[PDB]
């Protein structure tokens, strides 16, 4: 209890969500048919959860920026804490905008205490759901302000098929979603996303030798700089 | 219950202690004192906890990948997991051997699920502590790192003991290594290592080094190292 986090704020914070589906063809990416049933999922279950949920769509490089300075710039003084989800196509330590690509850890740097007082001794999540598309990653999360009390949920996984409407949606981003509305209020995040990860982990039907199972196995990847446990509830 | 790992063992694994301290000249680097504190502190620790501790010391990069090579290559069976704890001087995707440099991915690389079925759906923990300061370090389900820094950053302590993040974790697992699971006691880590820093040096144009230990995690399930 003087090992979890103090939630006893107005609110609980304000939870960023970036759904990125359309990409100017200069690009080179396309379509991310499946995101918006992401979306719509993460802001259902993250406004359940109490969070203050906004919804960016197809934002440009300089759009998402703005977006995060101008957030580390506000009161944060009455939240507990403060989430954001990265809904877009992602290359080693990059994220795509519509127009082009902006690295990672300049979008999470805005948060660091030294530029974000408000939000100092208090839990800032970022759930990414990017990946490389149309053998994993790194950890040295120097892609991220490696500072206390900051978490990165990163995918990668791809949503792989889909035929369409609503989509069948991101697995990661799904099962995060279907765990964190059943157990939001009783489970730790760390509990909750090692849910997460066994139930992504699964989808690839364990290591299955016939030719319809075999593939790029892939899981999520979770980095952790809390400094006490994380609970939603009361 | 399926949502631990089965600690349903004879053992509960190997635990290798890579302890480099001295280091050839052509390298550059300097000794680690109180990194023998740390290794001490860290062996009866485990020991404690039920791992078969074995240390070893000032490696050369080839006598840390063989090391290593060869336990991916034992037979894990009646194991529960494995862990390898690195203390050492680091840079980034690299650690320092005691004639030159050897990267992460490496040690970790005759792990990946394929390579080792017998430690397969277990976890396989690394406990890093590297300083000062090849490429990409997977992602592979079952792992967990606990790094002293973050690569290519700043432990210290004091003359006489160890490092503040291995000090925090011996102190924390000859404790609650028993009952808390394992992202709690790292997080306790977190926090302990946290209250130690933002420091006082005179020489505000040179003192920047921080530090805040991380912990990456692909664990599919909670751990403990009891039942």
């Amino acid at each position: 209890p003087t090992y979890q986090y103090n939630m006893n704020f107005e609110k609980l914070g304000k939870c960023i969500i970036i759904n990125n589906k359309n990409f100017d063809k200069v690009t080179g990416m396309g379509v991310r048919n499946g995101t918006d049933k992401d979306a719509e999922a993460l802001f259902k279950c993250f406004r359940s959860l109490g969070f203050d949920v906004i919804v960016y769509n197809d934002c440009s490089c300089a759009k998402m920026q703005d977006l995060l300075k101008k957030a580390s710039e506000e009161d944060h003084t009455n939240a507990a804490c403060f989430a954001c989800i990265l809904l877009s196509h992602g290359e080693e330590n990059v994220i795509y905008g519509k127009d082009g690509v902006t690295p990672i850890k300049d979008l999470t740097a805005h948060f660091r205490g030294a530029r974000c007082k408000t939000l100092l001794e208090k839990p800032k999540l970022f759930f990414i759901q990017a990946a490389r598309g149309t053998d994993t990653d790194a950890n040295p999360r120097y892609k991220i302000p490696v500072e206390a009390d900051f978490l990165f949920a990163y995918s990668t996984v791809p949503g792989y098929y889909s035929w369409r409407s609503p989509g069948r949606g991101s697995w990661f981003v799904q099962a995060l979603c279907s765990i964190l509305e059943e157990h939001g209020k009783d489970l730790e995040i760390m509990q909750i996303l090692t849910r997460v990860n066994d139930r992504v982990a699964r989808h690839f039907e364990s290591q299955s030798d016939d030719p319809h199972f075999h593939e790029k196995k892939q899981i999520p990847c979770v980095v952790s700089m809390l400094t006490k446990e994380l609970y939603f509830s009361q």
